[PDB]
């Protein structure tokens, strides 16, 4: 009898990390810091709806193609939302110039509000309700782009257009213009009577004069022609003067820019629930708790940072050893109320009682490494959309390896920090029961004999209270010294 | 006597490695991760053969400029092969539009067939043969692209053109046509009678009206003239249709776009071999064995990882200590089966027999622990060939200040796992032989005295099946004890 | 009596490090590695003036603006400055094509020639004195670009310009010229006579016709006409040939490209002092000696690396401990040349000598570590100024994502190497003192008891010449064996 164990904790845990040097290890306490799943829906951001637009894209909105819906409320918005081939577009075949860059434009856009600058009544002198067409039904019936107007020829004269606007409003203005390319040289004259026609627009910075683009053409949504559309921003202040002698598709409405901040066009087939989330992924919304998630690499919102792994474990606590006999076998179930600590066997004693002078001390470095760890990724990269036409694949694909290769840096640093600091965690817990040992060999000095599976075996009395001169820094040799003095060389004279 | 010994591997090796703390750190056992030859030699790409465009650019092979070989096998390649400045291009100088999205496109292609679509002698109301030119030599007589046909007035005449494809194959196709920029107004009537003309291509995708730019300019390759070249891809099931009244340089052949895969453009000045290779870099092939390299950074193929370094060498064994008895003083050459073992020094023993639950336990994380190395650069940046005009300085920076810095990124990142996971070896083992030592001192413990310097000398009679006591974790402390007990105070009371 | 002790440094520092596991760790030695301050200053690079644009843009300087200066002596410069908004640009309104790409060929451009290649007075058959304007005031007299002319219809006819430049220098020529916009079609004929005009420039690269768009446009700088120029560089026996029929702004002098190295164009407010530096921020220099700064991250010239934090501080030296008997306990402010060492106690001696075996041995591998860690950074990112235009947002932001990007990568690379080398350095220091204790206990192995704090006491007389026996791992135990032999089994026998 008259003993004393060093010993560690273990428990009914089957948590698993793992670092440079091995795979699978089963450790007393983990934290897991990987999200992996997400809600399949889309969601508000923080209480702000995104703008939905169904089957329409951006070009169909904002020229108000008449298949998509206007939003009136003049709503502000969170992101929004385009699918990935958008139905209602330019129903009216043609193309819109710099059209990616506008979408780039709507990612630090977060409300418009439309304004009529030049009313569809106030055009005297042409004709403008006849500008319709099959390709852009309403209802069934022939109609057009609701905030373009397609103005004509009016009783076989097209008197030359010069129009201004002064943009007297706090806000820029967006605004939207376009150019008729018909089909050959009767259908110009049919439409605006003189044979040569321009649209020149003029702004301080902006001064462009259009020319119609005849060619013969294959149909799309049934039809030959093509139009062109054309995009500024009006700055406070500043005036805009469109001239024309044809082919003129003129602005009705313009948009005032009345909330910049931060948003995105997202690419997604989803539609809105009532929900509310703080990080939004083209898949699903996510429970943005833990720092990391593997879900998409295109989440907005209050994120986790996105890596590509399937799985990210820091270890927190020890490893998970029976375990008889003090620590140089194995870990104590029985200890509980610690992580390193000791066991009595006295006269009086059992055991099991823990040494939290080290305990806390390691629990207090722990979780504030952890907490290092998460905070050293808050500059983490995070990728931004955005979209490129078909002669841009150049800076399209510079684009997509940036945004791979940053991913894939991040990736590495998030899974390098976690096997490296996951091996000094074990290593601390080891040194941490090794340091136990130590401070309890260096009080009995003399007075014990080192047992060799951690244990020590008293060459005096010691009795419960001494028992506490040792786990407190406070035995003292001396007291007890000459007990011990005696019953060794008793040993060496024993049986 | 009566002794036993705690050491480890030592032998021939000068193998060097280096840590964060020091350089030149001579190893028992090493591994050089990086790969600094190659072969010089332009090599098929696992049995697939670059398309080696010889003294032609892309533009010379893709309009058939006569000094150019045209590949009527359809052949189907791994990368294509462009010299640094090729002498045959634009044999008729001007221009070709978006020439380095073009060479982007073909990044992404293996394979061509050409496709006549509009037949040289199709043209009935024009000529189509005396468009050649000094500058487009065939065999010394003056010739043309072989793959768009330079249209001219017949009779004093040039009736308007409206001609039109459908592209009925499964495929893309990328089509090639041009516009003629004479030299002066009398130049513009001698070849094409009308004095104003235009060329007019139009898709479902593509509107366009072009126009010839006279101005007065100095010889290039002879002539003062200019040809402006287009392209478009046409998709299947759409249709292409041009109208000119003049300065038509009309599309013959089109590309049927038939693979797409992984491809390049590589600007290399070799020549091809019989010789294949798994990766390719333009100075020469890469036997790819290694995880890094250094030869070049536009590797293509399966390559190992483009690394800015002179050299990578992951220690695995020990150091490389004479270094007699025991672990204190260095490593033992005699210790062959094994890299920690002991020593036996018996009645009957000479000594150096190996612990290989430790050694095998050691050679088992360490070879783990070197393939997750490599496997954790598996996503390493690898970069990607672009060109750029003399108009796109700034992309073409962006382009190369990214590349550059992933790869400073990556070459960081390798260097420091080496240098951090060798400083991390050698401490294990180190961690490993006192490991061994202290093993032994746990079980001997009051029957030995401890040397101080490795050893043990045993205050008993042990033997060698004993011996394995020891070894094997097995040597129980009583049934010696008693012999022990009683030589100890034979020291204590001897001379 | 009769004691020695194992002991590390201690002194007056306060000095504070972090690690992965602890902040504000004191120790006995550290090096800060983080510049944060500079002059608030604009310098020369390393003896070379910057080229300091004052108020105007690098349009104004370059087309002559007459408010700007001409730098007639042809200077070399180190950088150019150009403030946020610069007031004197294009006194006569309208747009410069490529200028972004322009500045960006004045960052790899180092000095200028500025050369005569059509003089102003050798326009016989036009008005080469008409041209100025109100927008353009010299002197508050109405005036124009110093270097362009504006050629004018004279005695009301204005004949077909062609004009020719041979580029007979070995340098490249930047060669500038542009063509006016006018108001409305009776300004087209008061000024050129001609109706209808153009602009034709021909090079063996560039081939262009350009045209006057006219538009209604609102005034600017009191004008609203506009003026498009243009660039190119005309490469050595190239020659440039110009036809025009009216609205051509001619070029008067042309610039040689001298210079072509490491150069910038930095945005300041600043101007400049008697003042040189190696390293030059837009808010002041910096004394370019620490490794890292955090100033600004467009610094250029031989500058330390910038990273995104508030400080980087190496450890060097021991952890900060009074500190009594031994190591256990803490260090000694008694120990004055060397880290580790020992404390005598004899019936001689006091104590206090240093073991500079280990000592100079640590201060090896740690001023070898820190240099390490250092030029580990040596290809680190480095930030390069480039501009957009506000059609050119999409790659501007990707250009910024991409720099942040890097800058927040080796941002995390700078501070992880701290913190952990941190980490392995104050656990070195551990290892060397401990190492320092069982070097002299594996000498004294019986001849002395292990007092559990440090220290050893002898069962043996040594004196002071034995003291470095134990220092030079040269005492030997047998010729004190038999003195310890007999004085132990006192104590077994003694009170
Ligand atoms: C979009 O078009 C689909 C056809 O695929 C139609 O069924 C659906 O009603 C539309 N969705 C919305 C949200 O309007
Ligand atoms: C390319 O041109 C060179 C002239 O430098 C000529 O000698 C050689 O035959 C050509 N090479 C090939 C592969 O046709
Ligand atoms: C620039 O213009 C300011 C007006 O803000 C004027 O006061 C100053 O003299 C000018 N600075 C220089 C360096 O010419």
């Amino acid at each position: 009898g008259d003993r004393i164990c060093i010993g560690y904790h273990a428990n009914n845990s089957t948590t698993q990390v793992d670092t440079i040097m091995e795979k699978n290890v089963t450790v007393t306490h983990a934290q897991d810091i990987l999200e992996k799943e997400h809600n399949g829906r889309l969601c508000s951001l923080k209480g702000v709806k995104p703008l939905i637009l169904k089957n329409c894209s951006v070009a169909g909105w904002l020229l108000g193609n008449p298949m998509c819906d206007e939003f009136l409320n003049a709503p502000e918005w969170s992101y929004i939302v385009e699918k990935d081939r958008p139905s209602n577009g330019l129903c009216y075949p043609g193309t819109f110039n710099y059209y990616e860059e506008l979408k780039h434009l709507m990612s630090s856009t977060n409300q418009f509000e439309k304004i009529q600058i030049f009313p569809r009544s106030s055009w005297s002198n042409h004709d403008a309700s006849s500008g319709v067409s099959s390709a852009c039904p309403y209802n069934g019936r022939s109609s057009f782009f609701r905030n373009v107007v397609w103005l004509i020829k009016k009783n076989n004269v097209y008197r030359t257009i010069t129009r201004t606007y002064n943009n007297t409003n706090i806000e820029d203005l967006l605004i939207i213009w376009g150019i008729h390319h018909p089909n050959n040289a009767a259908e110009q004259i049919k439409l605006y009577q003189n044979p040569s026609t321009y649209v020149s627009v003029g702004t301080s910075t902006l001064n462009q004069r259009s020319i119609p683009e005849i060619a013969t053409r294959p149909k799309v949504n049934g039809l030959s022609g093509r139009m062109e559309f054309f995009w500024t921003i009006l700055r406070p202040n500043d005036s805009i003067t469109f001239e024309s002698t044809g082919n003129f598709i003129a602005p009705e409405y313009a948009y005032k820019i009345v909330k910049k901040g931060d948003s995105a066009i997202m690419k997604s087939e989803l539609s809105y629930s009532n929900c509310d989330t703080k990080c939004q992924t083209p898949v699903g919304a996510i429970n943005s708790s833990m720092p990391f998630h593997n879900v998409h690499p295109f989440a907005i919102g209050e994120c986790p940072k996105y890596v590509k792994l399937k799985k990210l474990v820091l270890a927190t606590g020890l490893r998970n050893i029976g375990a008889i006999a003090g620590f140089i076998e194995g870990g104590w179930q029985g200890m509980v109320d610690g992580w390193y600590g000791y066991h009595h066997s006295n006269e009086q004693g059992s055991g099991y009682a823990a040494d939290k002078e080290s305990t806390q001390k390691a629990v207090d470095g722990i979780t504030n490494k952890v907490n290092s760890i998460i905070s050293k990724m808050n500059s983490q990269f995070e990728a931004v959309g955005k979209e490129f036409n078909n002669l841009e694949r150049r800076i399209e694909n510079l684009n997509k390896k940036m945004e791979d290769g940053f991913i894939d840096v991040w990736t590495y640093n998030a899974e390098l920090l976690v096997l490296m600091e996951n091996e000094r965690t074990l290593d601390l817990h080891d040194s941490n029961v090794k340091n136990l040992y130590d401070k309890v060999r260096r009080q009995l000095r003399d007075n014990a004999k080192e047992l060799g599976n951690g244990c020590f075996e008293f060459y005096h009395r010691c009795d419960n209270k001494c028992m506490e001169s040792v786990r407190n820094g406070t035995y003292d040799y001396p007291q007890y010294s000459e007990e011990s003095r005696l019953k060794r060389e008793e040993i060496d004279s024993g049986l």
